[PDB]
C-alpha cells in the first residue's frame, strides 16, 4: 500500500524550519505574497535541487565533497561553500533550541508566565489581550514582553551587547551537551521507536492547528495568509525569502541530502522518495502555517490592530503565537510542555545530523591527524567548544540582533542561491542532464520526464541569478522587526558570512587550476572531466558512457 511506503521515508522531513521559519519569513513578507514565489521556487528549484542532490549521493555513493571530486574536479569547493554554510547554521541554529529549552524550564510551575503581565520584567505599557478591547496609547503584549523583556532583555542595538544572560547561557549549554554526548556515543538521531520522535511532531500540530482554527478571529488570519498582495511581489526581498525558505527547510546546499542520498543502494527509486518528502515537508510548512496564522487572526482583533503588526516580524513569532495558543487551551501548562518538547525534538534530531554531517566531513577532509578513537573524540568537543563559543555572542542581550544576522545571511539569502544556483550550473551544463538521466534510467529503472532537466537547465539558473540581479538592484538592507536599522558594519560583517561560503567556489577554482600542470585550456578542460562518477561494479552498474 502506501503507509508502509510512508513509514519506510520515516519522518524526518519536519523540522523546525517548518514550525518556527516559514511562518515569520511569511509573516515578514506581507500575507499571501510570500506564497507565490513560495511555490514557484518549490516546482522550479526546491525539488529539482534536492532530487539532484539525492541522485548525485547515490549516484556516487559519497558525501557533501567528495561527491563533487568526481563529478567535477573543477567547482569541487561547493562542497567547501556547504560546510562553511553548515558550520554557521549549527553556530546559529541551536540557539533556537535554548530559547525552547529556556521556554520549556520557563513553563515547569502552577502558572505560564506569559499569560499575564504582573511581573519584574513587565513594561509599565502592558496591558492583557482580553483587557486591551475590552474596556500611551501604544500597549504591549503580555506574550510580546516575556519575549523581548525575559527570554532576549533586548538591547537598543547590535552595538549595545550588554551583559551576557547566564540562564540563558547555560541553557545553550545543556542543548550541545546533549549535542555533544550523543554523537560521541553514537547515538541514533531518534531515540528508541521512530513513532513516537515522528508522530508526536504531527499529533502536536493538529492540536494547535484545531485550536487555532476554532479561533474567532481566525476568519481574518487566514485571509491574510492566502490572499496574495502584487504589489509585494515587485520587491526582490520576498524572492529572496521565498526562494531560500525551500532550501532552508529541505536542508539542501549544505551537504546533508547527498551525504543522505549516499546510504541508497543504487538500485533504488529515490524519485518517488523525494517527490513524496518533498511535498510532505512543505505541505507541513502550508498546513502549519494555517495553525499560527489563525492565532495571529485571533490575536489582532483581540488587541483591536492590525494583522501585520500583532505580532514580531523577525524570529520569535514561532515563540509568540504557539505560546500564546497553549494559553487559550485547557490545562496551558501541560500543552506548553508538550509543544517546547516537540519544539526541541525537533530541532535535536536536526542538529544531530548537521553537527556529524560536517564532523564526518571534516575529519575525512583531513585525514592522518583526525583519526577514528582519541583523535575524534578530542575533535567533537572541540567543533562544539568553539561553535558554543560563537553562539554565545547570541545569548548576550543584543544577541538577537547577532541572531538575525546569522538568519539572513549565514545559510540563507544569496549564499543558499549561490550553491544552489552552481550545483545546477555543473551538472545541467557541464556534466549534462541528458548524462544524468542515463544514470537515473538505470538507477532508478525509468527515465524521468522532461521537468527535472528543464529545471536545472534553465529555471533554477534564471530564478538564482534573477533574484540576485534584482536584489542587488533594489538594494534594500536588513531591518529587526522593520523598525531597526542595522548599522553599516553590522550589514559588512553580516555580507562576511555571505561572501565567506560564496568566496569558497571561486577560491577552489583559483587552488585547482594553480596546482595542475600544463596548458590553461588543458589545465581547465582536465579539471571538467568526471574521475569515473559511478565507479562502482559491486552492483549492476553500467559505465557513465
Ligand atoms: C565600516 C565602518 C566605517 C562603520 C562605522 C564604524 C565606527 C563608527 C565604529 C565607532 C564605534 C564602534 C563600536 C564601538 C563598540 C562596539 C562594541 C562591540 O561589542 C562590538 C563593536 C562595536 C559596536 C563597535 C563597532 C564599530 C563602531 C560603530
Ligand atoms: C501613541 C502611540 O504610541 N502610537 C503608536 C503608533 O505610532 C504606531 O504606529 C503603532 C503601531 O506600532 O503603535 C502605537
Ligand atoms: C552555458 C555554459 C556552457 C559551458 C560549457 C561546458 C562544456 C563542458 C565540456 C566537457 C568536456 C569533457
Ligand atoms: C583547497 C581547499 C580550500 C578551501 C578554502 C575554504 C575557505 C573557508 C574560509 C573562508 C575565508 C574566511
Ligand atoms: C599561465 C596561463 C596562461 C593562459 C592564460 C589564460 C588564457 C585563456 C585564453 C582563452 C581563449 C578562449
Ligand atoms: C504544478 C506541478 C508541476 C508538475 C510538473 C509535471 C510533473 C510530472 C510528474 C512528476
Ligand atoms: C569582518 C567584518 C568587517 C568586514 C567589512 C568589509 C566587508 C564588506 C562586505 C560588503
Ligand atoms: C572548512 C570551513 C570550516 C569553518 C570556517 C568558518 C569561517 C567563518
Ligand atoms: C518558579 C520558577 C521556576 C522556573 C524553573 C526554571 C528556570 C529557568
Ligand atoms: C544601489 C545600491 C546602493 C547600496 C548602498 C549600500 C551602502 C552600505
Ligand atoms: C556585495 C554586496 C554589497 C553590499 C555592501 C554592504 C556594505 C555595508
Ligand atoms: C501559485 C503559484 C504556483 C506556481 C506554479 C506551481
Ligand atoms: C514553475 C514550475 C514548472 C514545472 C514544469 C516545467
Ligand atoms: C474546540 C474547543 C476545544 C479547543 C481546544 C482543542
Ligand atoms: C467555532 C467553530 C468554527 C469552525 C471553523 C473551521
Ligand atoms: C497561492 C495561494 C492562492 C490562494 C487563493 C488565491
Ligand atoms: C500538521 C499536519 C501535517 C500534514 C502533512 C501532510
Ligand atoms: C479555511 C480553513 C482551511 C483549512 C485547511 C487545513
Ligand atoms: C566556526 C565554527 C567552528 C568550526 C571549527
Ligand atoms: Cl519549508
Amino acid at each position: 500500500s502506501k503507509i508502509d511506503f510512508v513509514l519506510s521515508v520515516a519522518g524526518g522531513f519536519v523540522g523546525l524550519g517548518n514550525v518556527w521559519r516559514f511562518p515569520y519569513l511569511c509573516y515578514k513578507n506581507g500575507g499571501g505574497a510570500f506564497l507565490i514565489p513560495y511555490f514557484i521556487f518549490l516546482f522550479g528549484s526546491g525539488l529539482p535541487v534536492f532530487f539532484l542532490e539525492i541522485i548525485i549521493g547515490q549516484y556516487t555513493s559519497e558525501g557533501g565533497i567528495t561527491c563533487w571530486e568526481k563529478i567535477c574536479p573543477l567547482f569541487s569547493g561547493i562542497g567547501y561553500a556547504s560546510v562553511v554554510i553548515v558550520s554557521l547554521l549549527n553556530v546559529y541554529y541551536i540557539v533556537i533550541l535554548a530559547w525552547a529549552t529556556y521556554y520549556l524550564f520557563q513553563s515547569f510551575q502552577k502558572e505560564l508566565p506569559w499569560a499575564h503581565c504582573n511581573h519584574s520584567w513587565n513594561t509599565p505599557h502592558c496591558m492583557e489581550d482580553t483587557m486591551r478591547k475590552n474596556k500611551s496609547t501604544n500597549f504591549t503584549s503580555p506574550v510580546i514582553e516575556f519575549w523581548e523583556r525575559n527570554v532576549l532583555s533586548l538591547s537598543p542595538g547590535i552595538d549595545h551587547p550588554g551583559s551576557l544572560k547566564w540562564d540563558l547561557a547555560l541553557c545553550l549549554l545543556l542543548v550541545w551537551l546533549v549535542c555533544f554526548f550523543c554523537i560521541w556515543k553514537g547515538v541514533r538521531s531518534t531515540g528508541k521507536v521512530v513513532y513516537f520522535t515522528a508522530t508526536f511532531p504531527f499529533a502536536m500540530l493538529l492540536v494547535l492547528l484545531v485550536r487555532g482554527l476554532t479561533l474567532p478571529g481566525a476568519g481574518a488570519g487566514i485571509k491574510f495568509y492566502l490572499y496574495p498582495d502584487i504589489t509585494r511581489l515587485e520587491d526582490p526581498q520576498v524572492w529572496i525569502d521565498a526562494g531560500t525558505q525551500i532550501f532552508f527547510s529541505y536542508a539542501i546546499c549544505l551537504g546533508a541530502m547527498t551525504s543522505l542520498g549516499s546510504y541508497n543502494k543504487y538500485k533504488y527509486n529515490s524519485y518517488r522518495d523525494c517527490m513524496l518528502l518533498g511535498c510532505l515537508n512543505s505541505g507541513t510548512s502550508f498546513v502549519s502555517g494555517f495553525a499560527i496564522f489563525s492565532i495571529l487572526g485571533f490575536m489582532a482583533q483581540e488587541q483591536g490592530v492590525d494583522i501585520a503588526d500583532v505580532a514580531e516580524s523577525g524570529p520569535g513569532l514561532a515563540f509568540i503565537a504557539y505560546p500564546k495558543a497553549v494559553t487559550m487551551m485547557p490545562l496551558p501548562t501541560f500543552w506548553s510542555i508538550l509543544f517546547f518538547i516537540m519544539l526541541l525534538l525537533l530541532g535535536l534530531d536536526s542538529q544531530f545530523v548537521e553537527v556529524e554531517g560536517q564532523i564526518t566531513s571534516l575529519v575525512d577532509l583531513y585525514p592522518s591527524f583526525l583519526r577514528k578513537g582519541y583523535r575524534r573524540e578530542i575533535f567533537i568537543a572541540f567543533v562544539c567548544s568553539i561553535s558554543y563559543l560563537l553562539g554565545l555572542t547570541m545569548v548576550t542581550e543584543g544577541g538577537m540582533y547577532v541572531f538575525q544576522l546569522f538568519d539572513y545571511y549565514a545559510a540563507s539569502g544569496v549564499c543558499l542561491l549561490w550553491v544552489a544556483f552552481f550545483e545546477c550550473f555543473v551538472i545541467a551544463w557541464i556534466y549534462g542532464g541528458d548524462n544524468l538521466y542515463d544514470g537515473i534510467e538505470d538507477m532508478i529503472g525509468y527515465r524521468p520526464g522532461p521537468w527535472m532537466k528543464y529545471s536545472w537547465a534553465v529555471i533554477t539558473p534564471v530564478l538564482c541569478v534573477g533574484c540576485f540581479i534584482f536584489s542587488l538592484v533594489k538594494y534594500v538592507p536588513l531591518t529587526y522587526n522593520k523598525t531597526y536599522v542595522y548599522p553599516n558594519w553590522a550589514i559588512g560583517l553580516g555580507w562576511s558570512l555571505a561572501l565567506s561560503s560564496m568566496l569558497c567556489v571561486p577560491l577552489v577554482i583559483v587552488i585547482r587550476l594553480c596546482q595542475t600542470e600544463g596548458p590553461f585550456l588543458v589545465r581547465v578542460k582536465y579539471l571538467l572531466t568526471p574521475r569515473e562518477p559511478n565507479r562502482w561494479a559491486v552492483e549492476r552498474e553500467g559505465a557513465t558512457p
